[PDB]
This record gives C-alpha cells, structure tokens and sequence, in this order.
C-alpha cells in the first residue's frame, strides 16, 4: 500500500447551531509531525542534582533536584487551546459564547513514512536520505491511562499552533520517587545548611514500561491508525467574568442624600449617624452599621501565604493559590515571532480579574475591643514586622480560607493553556486545578505515545554492552484530530454594550505574517462580560 | 371600563436562535405618550418664504420657501433604530449577526385617559386637572397609505429612545403643491438676481383630509386599539462592509522579487518592465500594464458632481449621492445629554467607509495618446480650473456612473437612523434610497394618526368666524410595538480576529446615567466586519 | 415631513406666512452635507432624487 | 445605442489611482510562448 | 476646457442613462478570460468587462495544488533557521471537461 | 482569475504545462496626486500602510479540507453547472442614425 | 514611487500589498484552453449564440 495515502488532511473548525443558543463547536486540527529515531533504545533512570545554585544561602526556590525515567518514547500532545483554534476563531467563541463545554476528543495518525539517511562521504561530503518502505513507525495509545499523566502544555511542549508548520512530539519523561532535604537560609544564613538528595524509597519505586502495559502497533507507510472518540466528563467552562466583591453584595444604603448638579464632587449621602443605623452586622460589640461593617452572606475569595514554598519528602514548593498570575513562557512554535534569534523565551502574566482578588496592602487586624480610631497597640498592619523581619507582615502567612469561600475556576488562556487535566486519585480531591478550565474526574483520554522501530544493520549481537548499531531512520507522519465543544449563545442583560475582543490599530499586526513570512500568536483574555454573582 | 387596564408594558427584546445560524430577533418598545388638544381644529395652508435670506446674493442653499397644509392630525412614528433597541442591543446584533431582515410590525394604543385643566384662578392663581371619563381620543391608521408618507425621522421626531421617558407624537403636516424661482448668484452677481415664489398649479393640487379618507375610532378610557401584523417586502441589510476597490480586484501582479528581510523599506519587486509585462488592458494604446491600467472587470463605486444643487419647479435642492456623508442633528429625547441647555442640537456625521469611496484629489484625466510624463496640455487636473472659477475643477463636474457601477446598499446607523422607507410611486425606480437600508416596495405600514376629540363648551356657533371655544383637553396613552428582523450569525473566515464594538475606558460613561440622572445615547457603527467583495 | 412651523400665520393675507421659527445651524434633522449645520430645504436629506 | 463617458479617466479610491472602465469599442492582450 | 489645450469636453462627457442600449462583451479566442464570479455588492454591475460569462450566486470553485514538505533527518520546529527539505517536485496529469 | 495576467494553464495539448503561485490583494491605504511634467515642488505620493478593519488574511489549510494524493491516488471534482446568462454569436451595427 | 515620483508618470503606478500564499492555482478558464483554431471557426461560423 505505498502509492496509496490513508487520510485527509482537515484543519478547519465548524459552528453547528443546534436548538436554543446552544451551537456545536467542532475543532479539526491536523499537521505534519516530524520524528527521529530515539537517541537511546533503552529506558534510563536519571538524577538532576543542582546543589551548587541552592548551596547559595538566599537560592532555594532555585531548586531543581528531581529523578526521572528517560523512555524511549515521544508524546504526541496536542492540549493546548493554540492546537485547535486561531485568533479569528477565539474572538467568536469569546465574543459570542457564555459558556464552553468539553464533549469529545479523538485522533488518528495518517499517511506514515520512514526514510534512511546515508552519509555520502564524497568530498563536501554528501548525503543521502532514502525510504525504507518496510520499516514501521511504531504507535501507543494508553486507553486506560497506566501510563503517568505527563501534559506536554506545562513546559510549552505541545504541537505546533499553526497549520502551515510542520511539529513535532515530545520525549516522553516521567518523575520517579526520590528523598531530598533542603533547608532555608538567606544571605546572611550562618555556616553551610542542610543541602542533600537522600536517595530512592524502595516502597515508592514505580518503573513504567510501555511494552508492558500498552499494545503497540506498528505502521508502515499503508498503514493507519485512528484512535475511537472518547467523551469527557467535566463541568461548564464559563465566559463570564463576575465583579462583585463583598462590598457590593445585596441592597446598597438608602442614601437620604442624593446630588443635585452635575460634579464629581456632587456624591450622595446616606445620611445617618453611622452608630444610629439599622440593618444587619456581625460585630456583636459595636453599633457601627458600616460598608465595611454591614453583614455579607458569606465571602468572595480568600487570603493566602504569599511566596509561601512548603516542603514535602521530594523537596520544596511554591504553595499554589486560587486568586488573580500564572506567567506563560514559551516560543516560536507556540508564538514567539517566529524569525526571532537567540533562545529566549517569550513569555506573558495573563492577569485576569478583580473577581476574588485581594489587595494585602488594605488588610488589617484588630482588637476584638474595637474601640477607634484604633491605637497602633491593637492593630496589625500589614507594615508592622512580623518575626522581626522588615519584609514580612502577617498577610505573608494569613490564610482567610473557610466555610463561606465563594470563588470561581480557571479561565481559558489562548493559545498557551491547557484544555483539560487529570484528576488526582486521592480520596479528598482540589475543588478545581489550576492549569486546566476543564478536568476530567473519571475517565480522561489516553496518552498517545509515538516511537521509530529500531532499523537494525547486518552486525547485531544482543550478547555485548556495546550498544546496538542501527541504519539511521526517521519518520514523517500526519496527525490529525477533532475536539468537540458545545456552547451557549450570551444575550445582553444590561443598557450599556459590553467588553468585546476587537482588531485595534494596535493589535493589527498580531494576527498577519510579514515580509519574510514570520509570525507570531500573541495571548488573548477569555471571560470578557460581566455576570451578576449576587 | 375605567377602572381597568386595557394593555401591558413590555419593552423587552428577544432573540430567538432558529434553525442553521439564523435567529429571530423580537424588539418590543412600549412607551407613554403626551398629547396635548390640536391648537387649531382646522386645516390650514400655510406657506413659508424666507426671500431676504436668499436675497443675499450667495446664500441660496438657504432656500426654506415652501407651502404645506397643517393638520390638526399628530403623528406617532417610531421608524428609527433608537426607538427599538438601546446600545447593549446594538452591540449583539451589529457584532454577532451577518444580515438582518426586517420581517414584521405591530402597533397598539391601551390605557387611555383624557384630562381637563382648570385654572384656579385663586391668588397665584391656582390650575387644577380633573379626568374627563366619557371623553375620546381620535385613533386611525391609514392602511391604504392614502395619505403622503411623512417620516418624522428626517426631522428628528419620532418616539422618545429611552422606555423611562414619556414622549409625545408630532403635529402632522404635508407639502402642498407650489412654483419657485431662485437664480444663483455670488457675493459679486451684480443687480438682483430672479428669486420668487409663483404660486399653485392647479392641476397638482391635492388637499388631503384623514376624517374623509381613513375610519376614525374613538377611545374612551376602557377603549383600546391595536393594529394587526404587517409583514414588510424588502432586501436584507448587511452587517458586513466590503473594502476592495478596483486596485485590489484580482489576482495581484507576480512578484520576482521578494524581501529576504524585515524591514519596512523592504518591498518585493514585480520584477519586469512596465512595458513588457503580460495581462490585460483596456487601453488599445499602450503597453503598459500598471495597477492602474491592467484591467478590472468593472467598477466599484462611481463619482457624482459634489455640492450640485439642481432645479425644479419648486425649487433648487442637493444633488443627492450614493458614497461615503450623513449628519445628524437631534436632542435630548433622542439622544444628546438630557440635562443640556440652550436649544442647540446635538449632531454627528456617520462615517462610513471606504467601499466605493473617491478621491477626487487623486483624479485626473489625460489625452489618448498617452505619452508620460504627461504634459500639462494633455491633462485636466483636479487642480486645473474650471470656467474660470479657481475653486472649481472638473470633478465638481464629473459623473462616473454607468453599466459597470458596482455599489452597496446604506448601513444601518443607530441610534438615529430610519429603518424603512417607502418606494417612490414613479415607473422607474431608485436602486437605492439614502435614507433607509430597507424600502418596503409594494407594502409599506400605513401611519398611525392620533388626535384629541374637541371637548366643546355649552357656548357652541357653528354658523360664527368666532373660534370654536373647547373645555382645555389633553391625553396621555400608552403605545406599544412590535419589530420582528430575522438575522444570521456570522461566521470567522480569517485568521486574523476582526472589528467588533466594545466598552472602552473612553466610551464607558456613554451608557450610564448621572448622579442628576442625566442620559444619553451616542451613535455607533454598523457594517463592522470585512466580506470578500471578490 | 414638511419642517415644523413654530409660528403660524394669525390673519388672511399673502404675506401672512408661516414660520419655522429656528436658526437655519440651530435646527435638528438629516442632511447629506458632513460638513454644515445648516439644514435647509435645499439642504435636508430627501429618500433619493 | 451606446452612451459616452470619460476617456483616460483615472479616479481614485483607498488603494490609489485606477483607469475608468468602459463598455465601449479595446482591449489589449499582452502574453506569449505558452498562450500564443 | 480647463484651458489645456489638449482637453475638450468629450474627455469629461458622460452621456449614459435610461434609455442606454448595450451589448456584452464577445468572446475573444484564445486569451480571454471564458467566466467571471460576480461582485458581492448589494447593486451589481449591468456587465463584466472580462468575460462574457458571470455565474452570478455560483461560481466553480478554485483548486490549489501544493507539493507537500518533504523534510530531511534534521527537522526543528523551535528554530527560526528555515526548514530544509528534499529537493522535490511533482508531475500529474489534468483533465478537464466544459460543456456548452 | 489567472487569465488576467495571462497566467493560465498551456494552449497546447502536446506541451506540458504549470499552475500559477497562488497570492491575493491586501487592504492597504495610498495617497497619490495627479501632476505634469510642469507641475511644481514635489507632489503627494505616499503609501500609508493597512487599516486594522479591513484586515483579512485568509488561509488554505484553515479554510478548505485538504487531500494528499500519493501516485496510486487520484482527484475529481464534481460537475458544476453554471447559472450564466446565454452568450451571442452575432452582431448588431445600427445606431440611432439607422433605427426605424 | 521613483516611477511615480516623475511628475506626469502616475499611470504608472504599482504600489500595493499582496499575501504570498506557498500555494499554486491551476486555473483553465480562457478560451486557448478548450478550444483550438479549428474549433474555434465552428463554433464562431456556425453558432449564434453560446
């Protein structure tokens, strides 16, 4: 079957509209995979060790001590909202939707070929590269996940963002179980610290092999192979954004007050001795009916330890929050002008709201007493010292995370975040992640793990560490895939129009190639529109 | 039946999403309208002249003589954008839809209630208002359009724009047949120029009455009046501009020559010379194939003579032209900040394009045997004068128009726009009216004409010049409407995103009412979104 | 829509004529000409021609 | 049967200056080797 | 006119309008073009002045052809450099069919 | 439309031929001012650049489905059937002066 | 505009923008394409109308 091609190429994302504002987004996505026969046959356990840069008092979350299993095999990852839509089609489903959810996802790999490289060695010298017409790429698909969820998106590995660009996929990598102490210290820390990888818990060791746990098939160029659709299982992704802090929760102050000319200056008065009002508090002490004061239902967004890193048997860690800034890093297959030099990353801090956000600056603490305006003696501020320390006050360590916590999951980040992640198989789970908008609980899809069959020569002996010699072989294979959305219409609620993603005099050259043909795919906000929370 | 309601308010817009991206969008408008007793229970013939104005040799376009017969009708009109949707509205459908349909239209009168004023004439003196239950107010709709069609948005009077703010009709009135003349003239025309109003022609008078061409009905408070479903005849208005003009139509010339790097001074090159290249002219002279001289396969957009005012028996009026501009001037019920003084109206002028745009500074003509550089004897410039005149050139003159005149249909413009128009009764018609983007041809609503009955005195003379002397009455009712459009979604065809209206930091305070209360409603852009015109 | 007359003739007479009774630049309406204010009969905006 | 129109009439819009078409009567056709 | 000496008023003149009668273009053996899509504008040209033939709602669509990127062992998609590819081309045969 | 620039396929059924490279107009703002060979100082030429609005950029792989054909492959379009007015073969030649 | 730039050369002008698709067109509408000379006189002598 090698005259014969096995598939279409399709890179085209379809509206369906369905009945009642609710349409079917349906995102094909295909592209032309490169792959290169693995630099190592075999399956290595590696240590990373970095003491030398956190041996520096002061350089600890500089830590990068970790183990890993090196397989021979390469991921095909296409999370990544940049995988499936272009800023055309972002702005509609932004614009237009007012909520997005996941339905099915499945792919299939096509028009497969293998080619063998021959060094010419004439003069220059040369170089030759041939098809092996019997040679057969190797294909995986860990349908019941054995495999670790390793999601290329969050170290920018994904495949390609645009159609016209050939990819490729990632060497496949997996943390295996390591000891590690490391204690802190800054500048001016006193004698060497405790700095030092312990080794490997016996009763954590897990080694995973793919041949073991995973049927592999082999293609050669007529061959095919198409994975099922599989359907997730994961909550509404919204494209809302709320506003309402509790100081604008529930029916304002009756102002006795109101301007009478136009001014900025011309404001309205509630008009009532604030210890001689009426309405609801929390404050059994006071008479104080204040914005500040007046009870809430329960509390929109929390407070937690800032730059706060907690350690656990593998090392430290940054303690991850709920608030609103994750900062993408990443580059010229995934954006970053193409035709840029060096290698420097392109980045961005998607910042994205005021919806459960706190400003620490305002926070402070005082005594039950009450008794004001308060004497410096009975509050905290967050500019006294705590542990004597000029840079640290409490809200570095406050945590106001409780029964009443109202707050809101992941937005979507184009075209740099992840679409979906895996759930975490402990018996109390997050309440959300903090890399995906959507996470599968049960069943999420499996890895697709891609491989060059090794292309032994005429010398060959299993019996010799030597190790195995093979005609250089590479493959080329077509990918393609179809994730499927349904989402709903938004309608407008309000008298005043809305935040809308627009082309500017200023964006303008974000979305077109230049002379040379270089381009570039730069980030863009998700929940642009305003929903009442309360 | 006084003590009951006789209608409900709804001032909601619904959008109902059919089959295969087309939706139904229902705007209803309700409103309470002011109507005051007519000051004249006659009709009169009223005729304007103005003559010192235009007697001032140069101010013709400042002709206002006309004759008109006054009414002792009012008119309710709400053809105008304003008075169906309110900016969030707007956003949704010039954002999301791609065409619009106007598909029907209902009227109804409810609530009705007479008043009489007394005038207390104690101390201050005193007023008093009293309801006059068994009192009736003239309804009729003129279904037949009998009567001359009489658009109150020309003159910026249609129904209020805001649900919370009672309006009122305007007094209705029609031009009458007259004869004109005014001959042109300059701050140096020596003499006194030819300017007089001539009088009537017999054979086109038309003295129109409603009483004797349309059916009356009387409410009384318990009455109510409703209108039945018009179903409009017209065209789809776009919500998509095109932007190529005959420089831009085709297959672009091949460049031989490209950029090898960035470089705003890097251009790629065509690569041949102008006179040696391959394709088609329309010019049986040269050789030349240039962008400006390869051929197009007709023409987009035309030139008209510009502030041409041409004559006919009643008078000199506007060359009127299909390019692109429109001003409007309006205030305080339709827009223009509520609270303004002084009774100076509030404009802007619509800009709309660059779809069949010309400029006239850029035109030019040379003799056909070519031969460039051209010489200043074989070209008529747009800087060359013409007739002497050194403010006037060829272009002033200048038609393009003809069988290859390629062009668009007026955009809609909110808020003060019309929306639809009636066809002229003539055997040949426009292919286009300037000032709506839909003409109904047969069918168009007939007008609805309202009017408070005379509240006649116990001293009543019909056989006595006198004046019919009537009890001091006035009406307020409620009115409520029904525009159904039929509209498609519009689709991402590009990969760049594309214009769309949005909230800015700069126009956030243009949807918001004052600390006074304050509104108003500022004019916004339709057509946002390029199409392929070829 | 003839212009409103805001002041109207109170005597037969053929010079007895009605008037609009607003400042040619003062007066709402739509016309064609992006660069005045002055709406007149010769200038306010009419269907087509 | 016919009308006239401007001749070597060049207008202009947002791209630049461009010849007036007409529907008269010349065309002229410039190619070569592989079209004639 | 315009006091150029060589402008009259026919080079300004426009004499078209309801009473125009008119021909379309004829067919032109064997440079020109044989149909034209028509402009999308609301009020559309009475005639194209490149091809006797205007599908005015459908016209056939383009067909592009493109050899696919042949690539060799050293393929990096991370790399501003330029994607080097096997010197390839294709040859194919076309048939067409036009029916009158 | 290739025929335009004369770049259509061969005339000859014995003579191999080639397709065109495919490129399409980009909205871009211009401003150039008529002057003779007399004219004075030097006039307004200048290419302003692109209006964000008018912005298309337009994409084969992201618009239309894409077939890859290997030798042993093969690719037919259907047949289209045109909606064009009938073209003549004939002439008229009178004019007012020879009209009734 | 150097071209252009030659006061009384405007004609000559070819500024413009263009996207360079890495596609090519294969287009066969032109007359040369279907018919040859003798076809041509057939269809042209015998025919009224196409």
């Amino acid at each position: 079957g090698v005259g014969i091609s096995t598939g279409t190429f399709n890179n085209q994302t379809e509206f369906k509209f369905l009945e009642n504002g609710w349409v079917e987004i349906t995102a094909n996505s295909s592209r032309l995979v490169h792959l290169n026969m693995p630099e190592s046959e075999n399956y290595k356990r590696v240590v990373v060790n970095n003491m030398d840069k956190t041996a520096v008092k002061g350089n600890m979350a500089l830590d990068d001590i970790h183990v890993e299993i090196v397989t021979p095999w390469s991921l095909v990852d296409a999370n990544a909202w940049g995988v499936w839509f272009n800023p055309g089609d972002w702005q509609l489903i932004v614009n237009t939707m007012s909520e997005l959810h996941l339905v099915s996802f499945e792919q299939e790999i096509f028009n497969v070929v293998l080619k063998t490289v021959s060094e010419s060695a004439t003069q220059p010298p040369t170089k030759v590269y041939n098809n092996d017409l019997t040679a057969s790429l190797m294909v995986a698909l860990d349908s019941n996940n054995t495999m670790p969820f390793t999601p290329a998106a969050m170290r920018s590995e994904t495949l390609g963002f645009y159609p016209w660009k050939p990819t490729i996929p990632t060497p496949w990598r997996y943390y295996f179980q390591w000891d590690r102490t490391l204690i802190p210290s800054h500048t001016g820390t006193s004698g060497t610290p405790t700095n030092v990888y312990h080794g490997t818990d016996p009763d954590d060791v897990q080694f995973y092999t793919i041949e073991n746990s995973v049927p592999v098939h082999l293609l050669r160029t007529g061959d095919e192979f198409a994975t099922g659709t599989f359907f997730f299982d994961c909550k509404p992704c919204r494209l809302t954004h709320t506003w309402q802090t509790n100081r604008a929760l529930g029916l304002p102050p009756f102002l006795n007050s109101l301007p009478q000319s136009e001014g900025a200056t011309n404001f309205g008065d509630i008009g009532v001795q604030q210890d001689k009002r009426r309405g609801v508090t929390q404050m059994g002490n006071t008479d104080y009916i204040t914005e500040a004061t007046i009870m809430r239902p329960a509390e929109v967004g929390y407070s937690a330890p800032y730059y706060s890193f907690e350690a656990s048997t593998q090392g430290p860690f940054k303690t991850p929050i709920a608030a609103g800034d994750p900062r993408y890093a990443f580059g010229r297959q995934h954006g970053q002008k193409t035709t840029t030099t060096g290698e420097t990353p392109e980045r961005f801090t998607y910042i994205a709201h005021q919806d459960t956000g706190r400003y620490p600056e305002g926070d402070w603490i005082q005594n039950i007493n009450f008794n004001l305006p308060v004497t410096n003696d009975n509050v905290l501020l967050p500019t006294d010292p705590i542990g004597g320390k000029t840079g640290i006050n409490y809200t570095n360590i406050f945590n106001t995370y409780g029964p009443l916590t109202a707050l809101n999951n992941v937005p979507p980040v184009y075209p740099n975040g992840q679409i979906w992640d895996k759930e975490f198989d402990t018996d109390l789970k997050p309440r959300l992640h903090i890399n995906a908008p959507f996470v599968c609980q049960n069943n999420c899809p499996g890895q697709l793990f891609v491989k060059v069959a090794p292309n032994l020569t005429n010398q060959y002996d299993p019996d010799a560490s030597a190790n195995m010699s093979r005609i250089v072989t590479y493959s080329d294979f077509w990918w393609k895939g179809k994730l499927v959305f349904k989402a709903k219409l938004r309608a407008s609620h309000t008298w005043n129009p809305i935040q809308q993603m627009s082309i500017n005099v200023d964006n303008q050259f974000n979305y077109v190639p230049n002379n040379i043909g270089a381009m570039k795919i730069v980030y863009e906000k998700s929940q642009l529109a305003p929903r009442k929370l309360y």
